[PDB]
């Protein structure tokens, strides 16, 4: 296969949050068939970021999803041609982000180019005041439509002091060639910041992603 | 406990869909601690319904949810005082439903009073043209806030011909007394129409609901 049991990846992300421009570069690695992966990011421009790092962590790698053999793996099949993805994040306090990615492969390394646009975060909310403490483990609902893989996820950020800050994700994955489409299924993830420097200009993330059928069916 | 291992329930539902008034009555039974239940519904007024039965099936019983001992069971704890619930269903073609319930107990029988308001279903859409073929097995994201249990679910109806028709649920459960609040968790459900007459004026449904912690955590 063009996707080896061990792979690396590079992340090039740029964008704005409430008008604040930034750039990030990442170097990641993982086991695509085990759904295990890690990434080390550096804020290369606009740092230190005046907003919660957590809104950016889910934008830094779908080939690293363990798919059981009886569920077609849309993203792994798209290679070597690759795929793109388009995400809408609707936060419960009215903030909205639109994120686009282009994913390609160069030997044993995936290349992700990401554009992030976030705005309408309340200036005294938990994202601009950096009161978030990571995403809860989550489940993306996935199904096939018009040759694209459509995902939806009721996400939630944990807050300093308790409580949750809700965010709805809508992600559409678009393979650059036709592939075998999967049935209606889910992907469970855990995403954690495992290390960071004082001002989050260097961050390390670990993510485990596993596809499955419904538990009760 | 006030909730026995085998219980019955009665449903009294009324409402409108694109201005069409109806009433439904149901007789149900199940094993609350096993998350198993079945209900028989009869359209008592405004039948045959000119819209898909499927939009009404999730309005006909949260006490019948299997909760592990280490996850507080918000709804079972609310009894004998009981609880209410409020639901918003946003369909992808712009249709919206608001549903309210009052749930009480009389001995070994729960009593559900439901009010349904649905509108903006396109006249040539799958609900008004009766092209739906049941709900996909699904997962409700649940968490506690201000003494209420908040649920969200990315639901989908199967369509005649193979597609899906998406619906977002937001359900708020409100106990009539304070109860021990659970942590962030999920409920998996399968909901099926197991029998019906030609015009869906008599319908039988089976539902299995099981609470759990995230699969990947
Ligand atoms: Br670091
Ligand atoms: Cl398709
Ligand atoms: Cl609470």
């Amino acid at each position: 296969s063009v996707i080896a049991k061990q792979m690396t990846y590079k992340v090039y992300m740029s964008g704005t949050v409430n008008g604040h421009y930034f750039e990030v570069e990442g170097d990641g690695k993982g086991k695509p068939y085990e759904g295990e992966q890690t990434v080390k990011l550096t804020v290369t421009k606009g740092g230190p970021l005046p907003f919660a790092w957590d809104i950016l962590s889910p934008q830094c790698s779908i080939p690293f999803t363990k798919y059981p053999e009886d569920i077609p793996d849309y993203v792994k099949q798209s290679f070597p041609e690759g795929y793109t993805w388009e995400r809408i994040m609707n936060f419960e306090d009215g903030a909205v982000c639109t994120v686009s990615n282009d994913s390609s492969i160069q030997g044993n390394c995936f290349i992700y180019h990401v554009k992030f646009s976030g705005l309408n975060f309340p200036p005294n909310g938990p994202v601009m005041q950096k009161k978030t403490q990571g995403w809860e483990p989550n489940t993306e609902r996935l199904f096939a439509r018009d040759g694209m893989l459509l995902g939806n996820n009721f996400m939630a950020l944990k807050l300093e002091g308790g409580g949750h800050y809700l965010c709805e994700f809508k992600t559409t994955y678009k393979a650059k060639k036709p592939v075998k489409m999967p049935g209606y299924h889910y992907v469970d993830r855990k995403l954690d910041v495992t290390n960071h420097n004082k001002d989050y200009t260097s961050v390390e993330q670990c993510e485990i992603s596993i596809a499955r059928k419904p538990v009760v069916a």
